[PDB]
Order: structure tokens, then sequence, then C-alpha cells
């Protein structure tokens, strides 16, 4: 699988970005740099099938994110609040 997710600071793919191609157990640890942003305004899933979670370590309410462009909460319900971890999914 080609995995890639881009997180954007602001809705509609604006502001600074973060990129990943692996499980993110902790969004806070992932965004801990002073040159980063906090809170995710929009998401592009470039490759792979992912679960976004309310809490760290893949806990709390789950949202399914497949490949697509998610400009705001109307596009993706996950964006209507904090996302604290991401896990990619894998078939055999």
């Amino acid at each position: 699988m080609n995995l890639k997710v881009i997180l954007y600071e602001k809705p509609h793919f604006l502001g600074h970005t973060k990129e990943f191609s692996e499980h993110i157990d902790s969004v806070p640890t992932f965004l801990k740099s002073d040159k980063d942003f906090h809170g995710i305004g929009s998401i592009r899933v470039i490759g792979g099938v992912w679960v976004a979670y309310e809490k760290e370590h893949f806990k709390g309410q789950q949202f399914l994110l497949e490949e697509g462009d998610f400009e705001d909460s109307s596009a993706c319900g996950a964006l209507s609040g904090p996302i604290m971890s991401f896990r990619y999914l894998q078939a055999n």
C-alpha cells in the first residue's frame, strides 16, 4: 500500500501542514514542535484507509477516512472535534 495523509492547519487546505505514512499513536507528540500548529482544520488522505480517533492510543470514538479531500467538518465528521490518533488499516 502507498500510505500518505496530509493534515492542514486550517479548513480548505490552508496554513501549515503535517505529513505521515505510518500509525500515529499520539497526535500531541506528533505536533509537539514549536513550529507546528495545533488542531487539524482539514485533511487530505492521499493513500490508504485510516481510522481517526477521539483519544490517544486508538481509543474513543472512531471515524473511517478513505482516500479523499476533506475540506471541513461537512466533508468529514472527524473534523468536528479533536483527533488524537490515527491508525492505518491492512488486508491480508
